């Protein structure tokens, strides 16, 4: 079992990065499991755009890391990023704004979870998968 934490917003990055104050520091968090376009691709500005508006218009944002690195090669925060307790990797899946990727071993509890929502964005022939 995985466990909310808080943190603030400082500042929406692009499509799935965000920088966020957690225990107290300023951080860039990357979001696990996913894959936005570069803001120059096809839907890169959109996936921005998405979780822009998600992670400004939050009451609260939390972030849960998953068993195994905490921060990446670059000194990015890797989390699971939560807006008013609803996940924004999983929400820009489900929006066929990103894909599943970057899956590695240990790091992967909400795999399945994300998966499902690709499924189904697929299925909608949503945005990316148009
Ligand atoms: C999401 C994720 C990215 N990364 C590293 C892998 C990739 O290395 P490289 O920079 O060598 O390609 C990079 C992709 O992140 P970005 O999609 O932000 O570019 O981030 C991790 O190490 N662990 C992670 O969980
Ligand atoms: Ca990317």
């Amino acid at each position: 079992k995985l466990h909310k934490e808080p943190a603030t917003l400082i500042k929406a990055i692009d499509g799935d990065t965000v920088k966020l104050m957690y225990k107290g520091q300023p951080m860039t968090f990357r979001e696990l499991l996913v894959d936005t376009p570069e803001f120059n691709e096809k839907y890169g500005p959109e996936a921005s755009a998405f979780t822009k508006k998600m992670v400004e218009n939050a009451k609260k944002i939390e972030v849960e890391f998953d068993k195994g690195q905490r921060t990446d090669k670059y000194g990015r925060g890797l989390a699971y990023i939560y807006a008013d307790g609803k996940m924004v990797n999983e929400a820009k899946v489900r929006q066929g704004l990103a894909k599943v990727a970057y899956v590695y071993k240990g790091n992967n509890t909400h795999e399945q979870l994300l998966r499902k929502a690709e499924a189904q964005a697929k299925k909608e022939k949503l945005n990316i998968w148009s």
